[PDB]
């Protein structure tokens, strides 16, 4: 079973927080790869510019819709509209974000709240959206994470516990998938430190440490989803693709499988 | 561990009208502690308030409100204070009421699971660490499986559970760097004898429970010897596999 970027030829995906870093990347290798896209984000023309881009790689479709997932119900009518356009979803890319800096926690509740908000909560109102379209197509889903949703850091409290959320989540709503029958694939990406202007920003000089390279990061998000992987591991840190994989929850999970 | 920790300490106990909340509170009383109890169920905070003020509690009083609320969690710790004049435990053990149940499209639930579960604690945080770094104190969040594993049923239950995981034990780290000398324990809690619970898992899931009595203790004993987290749950195998040495190693190896 080997993956070919000639299996996402047709496909009407969305990706949110396409206008720029992996989220726009994702958008370039869906639109080579010729199927339609639907990019969102919060601006005017720095979407208007990877549409244009993606039509011109050798898209099939391209779009945007622009709007803050702060507004839970722009993300409702979101994929509505996004739906009354390509007709149908086949495959949700979650990605977006609201930016993050290095600090330490004292009382910025509000900037919790809104990662909890627009990290996570959106994730969802976004997904019962898009179910409907994507429980009648079989479409996969895909919700981006990091690391740090996976393992304790220092310094990015409120963005780990969004993508703690996430897993907490996702993994457990594809549970209830697996036995109600639905087909909807769902994948889960953790990721290691990213090569994109954001981060080299949020970080360089600050939390010491090497990225990996970008555009190989988009595909890699790609592939996993596509091919229906329950989740993706991509990071430049051999040892860290080796443990960042945790067996015992597996069997843990497998045994109360039958309960 | 030694009981003559907890005697005349001030802690406050969120969720403590009934279940793991209120034995809890029982035995901060037995063990001659301070305890400021909360919950909405005034009628109900009063009978444990009176109950433990009798148990040998050395003060004992309630402040019944929602947690949805968040200024009322913010206003709660400050009386919850001054009544006992300083605070040294805090424990987070308080959940929105739920039940066993696929996700459909009730994300009024989802989005309340995380207010409740998650950002009520912290909120209550935020506004009791002053007094807590006025005494080397502790906070205590209780968790549960669900909230290390993937369980369904509980999708929106578990989401807030795996928050307060990625939230604290991040803040944990930012604070031994930050010579915050307050701890920080993750609770990790099986399935618990309780009603509140019990009459919710009634023929869907199968698993013995735990005593209340002894899950109470445990989870009081672990925060007031500042362990990190509590693994209880009667299964011998959870106790095992729960745990995470990949995680305890890829974070070692960052300190
Ligand atoms: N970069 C890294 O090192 C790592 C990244 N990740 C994961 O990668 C994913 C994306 O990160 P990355 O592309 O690098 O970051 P970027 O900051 O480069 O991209 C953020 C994207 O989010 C969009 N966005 C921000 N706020 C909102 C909002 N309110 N509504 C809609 N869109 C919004 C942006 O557009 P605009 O703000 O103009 O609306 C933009 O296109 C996330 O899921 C993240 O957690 C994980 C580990 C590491
Ligand atoms: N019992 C079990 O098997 C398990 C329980 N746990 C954990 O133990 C903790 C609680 O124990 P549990 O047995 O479930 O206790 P209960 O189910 O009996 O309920 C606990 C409390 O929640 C309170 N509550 C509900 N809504 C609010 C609110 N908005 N503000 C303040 N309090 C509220 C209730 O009082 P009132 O409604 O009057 O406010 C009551 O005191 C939770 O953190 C749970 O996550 C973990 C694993 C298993
Ligand atoms: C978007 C990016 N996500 C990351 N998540 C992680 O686990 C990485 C690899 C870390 C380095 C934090 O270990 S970087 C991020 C960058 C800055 C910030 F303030 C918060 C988040
Ligand atoms: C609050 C209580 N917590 C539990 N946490 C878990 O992970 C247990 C042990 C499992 C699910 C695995 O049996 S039960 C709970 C009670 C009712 C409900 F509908 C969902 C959760």
């Amino acid at each position: 079973e080997e993956f070919r970027p000639e299996m996402l030829q047709g496909k009407k995906v969305i990706v949110t927080g396409a206008s720029k870093g992996i989220g726009r990347e994702m958008a370039y290798h869906l639109a080579k790869m010729g199927a339609h896209v639907v990019v969102t984000a919060r601006s005017k023309e720095t979407l208007q510019k990877v549409v244009s881009h993606c039509l011109e790689l050798g898209a099939a479709s391209a779009h945007y819709i622009a709007g803050t997932m702060e507004d839970m119900t722009f993300a409702e009518q979101f994929v509505a509209q996004a739906g009354k356009l390509m007709g149908g979803l086949d495959m949700l890319i979650l990605n977006h974000i609201t930016n993050t800096s290095l600090n330490l926690f004292h009382d910025d509740i509000h900037h919790v709240r809104k990662s909890m908000e627009v990290n996570f909560l959106s994730y969802v109102v976004l997904t019962v959206a898009a179910l409907p379209m994507l429980k009648q197509s079989n479409g996969s889903i895909v919700v981006v994470s990091s690391l740090a949703g996976k393992v304790a850091y220092p310094m990015v409290a409120a963005y780990s516990a969004s993508k703690f959320a996430l897993d907490g989540f996702f993994s457990s709503i594809r549970k209830e998938y697996s036995v109600s029958r639905v087909n909807v694939s769902i994948t889960l990406c953790v990721l290691g430190l990213i090569d994109t202007e954001t981060a080299m920003k949020a970080v360089s000089g600050i939390v010491h440490m090497q990225a990996a390279p970008k555009e190989e990061c988009a595909l890699e998000i790609i592939k996993g989803g596509a091919l229906r992987q329950e989740e993706v591991y991509y990071d430049s840190s051999l040892w860290t693709t080796l443990l960042i994989r945790n067996p015992s929850r597996k069997i843990l999970e497998f045994l109360y499988s039958t309960s």
